[PDB]
């Protein structure tokens, strides 16, 4: 088998917070780990941080950290014997006047006032990602009284959301702003905004992340009904961000399950139409929670996820809180190697008919054109500054691999969540320029990819300090004496 | 929101047994019963057959009954309770000579004689689609002691198989032949087939069923290796049969979970190029066995199966024994009507460049064509004996509603499995030949299907007593006076 | 071989007046007499048209007549001498006021007001179908001074032309009125306005004809660079006409023979889209007015004109005025049917994608589908009264011969300039309705079309009375029992 | 208007022998200049050859040469009187036992052992070019027996062939291996080869070529009915060539007129998908041996020749022997200006699925797709030894100037054959390398190609001494500091 192009999305955890367990799962091949800000305190992030960055440089790889920003998620206050368990046909009430630890079997309190005032009777209400559903029989100034349509349980804290979406909330709370601060001093490569609605809310974001000194990418999360309304709210989203994530959970949610499906796929194609990178999300393999393998249907919903070209999948409870973290990222691992050795997975239509807006973009469609066509080519060399160019050849489908030369740190986790980009650390700068080409071709030998006989592309600028220069596009063959 | 046009098929047990769930199976939308015969008594399922046809024909619905052989699939014997549960490090064992009804927490019978012969110490067995894993530690001369290396139940008849792959029978059981008899007596509409290897095994059990007096159609069930080693093995299978299922549970033990997802898309497309009806089944909402809701991997898979333009998708354990069957076929029946919504489900290349043999394909097709590009055609009224002529017109991707207009039962319940399909009962030879377009269109406004002003499509011969030749094609618009 | 499927228009003229010449290019194959109005007496006209016809008939074939509007032709005044004689570089005038009787080597009258108004310095004058060309040098009060820029002969009442048009005429003159009248009372099949320039042009020869009675076609011969100026003003002539010219003398003379090669390609497609039949025509074969043979140039302008799908090829000199108008028609026939050989001219997109709007246009596509992939297939049989059904069938492409079954002369004349299509006479009201389908067969097997085996396809409406009621395809096997 | 692509082969004879003439048809816009060996001295070639050399120099033009072999006639005997006139319906005679120099009326001798054996009745024969044409009536042992069906005169060792081809001749004479020795004498760039039949008789000519220190790249002329019988013959012939001509005069006699169409269409792609340069030829604009304009068909033949993406046009006696050679080459090449703004001219599909085999091929391809999506690039500057490089990229369909840049003569004419290449003389091993780049630039500069603002393509390779290593594709921007 070849070495797997699709990216692994791990979220940290209680099951996943352990030296020992870290290890394993940068074995088993982990390339992005997701904090996730709406649990555990600062110093739990931080330890976690330097334990995969230690980790990863251990083993030679290269692992992003993404993190992930609560949002305006609304939640229900506490209950005084923690839990509660409700069957269908009982009475609920939610309150703003209720104390916030005084829960009994009968309300719960929330600290959400606007809640109250966008609900109306017949709403559907969905609590704990959807396991609890009721419906609003009766709408007062500091309440909503329901009946249960689905049963379950009920805990302190858990998430509560309107079926069809439409809620009043800020994009950023104060929470998200100190977050943000936090992601900034971490040096986070990656940064995620929850329940954006429009560009608006990612502009402000990164706003806010740069003033803190932060040099993380941004990624939009789409979770919101009128994020999908039409074409130019998402592309809007989207040209606002870096990268963007299908979150399932919410979005199902607000759009319904049924309509998941189209939306994931056209997600994904507007983010590789508008070079940005794109992530799957959301209960890709649940069963693992308590299971050491997948059920068919994840099987089925990562492979296919792969085959719409994601860059990467991710995994949530099943690496943070699960039984079997290490044996869910092996499975998902193995389960892309084998989808990506489809033909869909390697043939492009090479954005035939478009019209190209700048000179680096061209040299990397050019190289993508030329590796799919010239099957002597067996790598490409990129130089780069801070990840661009192969960003943009990795949104054209291929089965060459592209490394990413960086000498940045900044960029060579960057490229960890790129679709067939693997980083190789290098610097031409502080090199003879003579022989800067035969130098880069050594640290492919040096790892087996190439061998005496076989070609290369080689892309880079005219100086190696600037970036956006990239202009020129080398093929070169391995044995021979390169300039 | 449009009348969904993919098929399900729903497995019968002890958890759909009674006449109150299968009523409301029948109402939340099941087209087709199975009836596995791995387990139950023959009256248990002749009493299930006598209640769904009862029940369907209740409320105005046409509801197919598949049979599904045991076939040459090795299985353990029975359990004094009905099930144990099994955890890792636990000892088990299995035994050629302990009696087949006395299974216990320590060990259960098996009717394989070459047991010994087979297995050794090392070998890794796999019990229920691999969801339990022993290793074999001892072996005796009647039994193999064994060491649980991943825990889980085991039931009655579950089925075992070797890491190695040298656990089978040879060509098709005693217990089959017999079934095969009970089939044609109970005039079951589908009977499936376990693991065919070539088109033989299917030869072999149609010359049974013709010799035992049966009409139904056969389903080849895909599930060995070598049925998909290559395209002519895989082709030759599938052109012995009338249908197809992708049963991926034991598929997925055979060649690898990672290689399901191209393989799933090959069968359901060389199926419907062969002109069969094909099934995908297994693990498709296995999260609903215990829980009121699917899990988004589980909406993902279905929808995906829909997309790959699946004739009908299946439950087992979800509606057989689980705590949410009529939730689950819902659930399935919300999420193909999602999927079907999305352009691909409705837009054809209409085979264009190739040969047809026949002149009825040639009608089917050209029925297609035309309703595909005339939108004021919002209907086609197939009459047939057989069901062959909307069989083919459903191979072509359309969104149109196709209906079968048929006098025989054996025709009206046979074409439940085909994808875009539906039965209206009516008999054309017992009316004045001038009357026959009319009273057609009549049906269909009886059920506000269409009305004055929308156009239809009407496909027949010229006689109303053989079958195979339909040779006419006629658009006719309902207000008109119809000839 | 097969039968040629492009139709081939013969102009009459001096060289093809006689009996023994007009049977020669019966035989020869001619589908399309045209009678230039521009020449010749009333009845000159009326004595071929009848000879045609009546030699047509007696050798069973289906000849139209088309009769050609000479339309506003500007032209010069006399030469005091009967002809002059210009160089390269020579001065000339053109004057509205000098004396119209006689001219000189230096200047000659001119009927034209507007000429000072219209014309410009630097503006190209063409003169005798664009023999003589001139560069406009000076404009004085009364006329232009020109330089000449092609030299050759000049003689009383030669046609002048401006590049680009802009020459004010009307479309109908008072000959072309009288003319009009001339076509509805010899029942010409066709009639073709010269230099209309949008649809009021023609609308106002349909109203002329309909007052005359007459029942012909009428054809836009798209000669004016107006015409052409835009898509909007050439799909509106199109769409006011049945069929279209391109007549590439004139046309070529207002927008530059080096803008012909686009413009002949646009013509022909937008009129097929539109449902249109198209003519191509000029000097297509003008070498053999004096040679027995055409050149490589003449054989692929033909061949190419067949390749874009052209209806019909016209000859003009070569069959009116030249050595050779029999060898001419023979060499353009055998031409046609190499060309038609050609992969391209029998494959078809079959208009996938689009929306149909009529019934009869659906049956009429639905049957070329249906032909084009069933290649047992070898004739439609078309019951028709007008033609409408035939002629949307042949702007399909394909191989399948067309057979349009008509009662009706009209008709069985029209269809002659349809590429294809071939007329077979044929009342079906005046049959038992049950024998009409063999009778119509029985008409292909005398002719040794089909024979027993073949496949056919018949269509037809309800009754056999009213038109535009197409709305039955049948596939039917030649040797059963036809009902 | 832009730029003229396509490019003019032009006949030099009687009619284009002094200078005045040459340089007009310089002036004009020819790219090549035909010396045809079938007639003249070879004082006539040389001085012909020296003057076009030196006129096209005062003009800052690169004109090829191209030697064109007589190649192989079978021909008639002598006559008694030396010659005769014969009449349609007349009968003649061919024998080969009849006196070589006592030819009549009735009767001519003829050295063609098989005639008997390869003519037959029923075949026509044309003598001299086609001036006689007969009918073989009757066959006897040892002569055909004909009558006239085209009259004209006949005189000693006129040239005679079969309708169909197939009389046997070798394709080098003595006379073009003497030929051979004076096109490798007097330095031409281009040798044509008549009658070729397979890849061996292209070989043993290059042979003869190099034998006699030529540096000519060789034509094959597809004139024989053996060459193009199938894919593997016409293929073979084309891949031991370095371009081929569509010699329609010969081959129109051997495959007959009707079949022209499809194998010029076929010659052309199969030339360029196997990267050679195509030819278009013969009577292309025949009408303007004796008159000032080509007729309308001539204007199609071409345009159609040049939207069929032919490099190359010909002039035979339009430029050679007529009245008007220098009014033949202005209108040809306005005819190929205005067919090159067609939509056809500039899109294509760039090869897309198919596999490279070089790597200087590669860089030539991904040049043209960088150039055909990118459209601020306005050139490509090819730096080429051989010219081999922008060979390769004129196979591709595109409206981009393509630069070839070399220091060579040889190569500095070659590529004024291919179709939309232009010569720019360069050196850049006599530049400091550093400087190369904005050199090049200066060159578009100066001729006012380019401006700031402006980007470009630039290809090279490692050294500028060696040939076939083109590696290397930079896209440059006109205006910044270019290394
Ligand atoms: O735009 P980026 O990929 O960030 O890379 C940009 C840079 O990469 C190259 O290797 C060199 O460092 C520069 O020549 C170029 O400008
Ligand atoms: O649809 P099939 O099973 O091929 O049978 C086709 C039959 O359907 C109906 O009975 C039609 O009215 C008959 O004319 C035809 O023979
Ligand atoms: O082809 P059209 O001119 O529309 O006429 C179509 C007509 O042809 C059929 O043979 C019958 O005559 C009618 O059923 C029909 O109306
Ligand atoms: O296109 P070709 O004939 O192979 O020539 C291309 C060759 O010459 C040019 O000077 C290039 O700069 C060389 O580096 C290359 O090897
Ligand atoms: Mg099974
Ligand atoms: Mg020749």
């Amino acid at each position: 088998m070849s070495v797997r192009r699709t990216k692994i999305v791990a979220t940290l955890g209680p099951a996943s917070n352990s030296p020992e367990v870290l290890e394993q799962l940068i074995l088993a091949g982990i390339d992005v780990a997701r904090l996730n800000f709406s649990h555990g305190t600062p110093d739990e992030h931080r330890a976690r941080a330097r334990l995969v960055r230690e980790l990863a440089a251990k083993h030679g790889r290269f692992v992003a950290l993404l993190g992930d920003l609560q949002g305006p998620k609304i939640r229900i206050a506490k209950f005084a014997n923690k839990r509660i368990e409700l069957q269908v046909g009982d009475k609920f009430r939610f309150s703003t006047s209720h104390a916030r630890d005084a829960g009994t079997q009968e309300v719960v309190g929330i600290d959400y006032p606007d809640l109250v005032k966008d609900c109306g009777v017949g709403d559907e209400l969905l609590l704990d990602d959807g396991r609890v559903v009721m419906v609003v029989e009766e709408v007062a100034a500091d309440e909503l009284r329901c009946r249960v349509l689905i049963g379950g349980p009920l805990s302190d804290h858990k998430g509560i959301n309107r079926r069809g979406g439409g809620l009043t909330a800020p994009a950023l709370t104060d929470k998200d702003k100190a977050d943000i601060k936090l992601a900034a001093d971490m040096d986070l490569d990656y940064v995620a905004v929850s329940f954006p609605r429009d560009a608006k809310d990612m502009e402000y974001a990164r706003r806010l992340l740069t003033e803190a000194g932060g040099k993380a990418w941004l990624v939009a999360k789409i979770e919101r009904a009128e994020a999908v309304a039409d074409d130019d709210a998402l592309d809007g989203l989207i040209r606002a961000s870096d990268a963007v994530m299908v979150a399932r959970g919410d979005l199902g949610v607000e759009i319904g399950d049924a309509e998941l499906v189209g939306i994931q796929k056209k997600i994904i194609l507007h983010a590789r139409r508008n070079n940005k990178v794109v992530i799957t999300a959301t209960q890709m393999m649940e069963s693992m929670i308590h299971s050491p393998m997948p059920t068919r249907a994840e099987v089925s919903d990562v492979a296919n996820a792969v085959l719409d070209y994601t860059d990467a999948v991710m995994l949530s409870a099943e690496s943070a809180a699960g039984e079997y973290p290490v044996e869910a990222v092996k499975a998902m691992a193995r389960v892309c190697q084998g989808a990506e050795k489809h033909p869909t997975s390697q043939k492009s239509s090479h954005r035939l008919g478009q019209t190209f807006d700048r000179c680096d973009e061209s040299i990397a469609l050019a190289s993508m054109y030329t590796a799919n066509h010239f099957p002597g080519i067996k790598a490409i060399i990129c130089l780069t500054e801070s990840g661009f160019t192969p960003l943009i050849m990795s949104r054209i489908r291929s089965s060459v691999p592209i490394y990413a030369y960086s000498p940045h740190r900044e960029t060579q986790a960057r490229v960890a969540m790129f679709r067939g980009v693997e980083t190789i650390p290098f610097d031409p700068a502080a090199l003879p320029a003579e022989k800067v080409s035969q130098a880069a071709v050594d640290e492919l030998l040096k790892r087996g990819v190439v061998t005496k006989g076989d070609w290369v592309i080689l892309t880079k600028g005219d100086s190696y300090t600037a970036q956006g220069g990239t202009n020129t596009m080398k093929v070169l063959h391995v044995g021979d004496l390169l300039v």
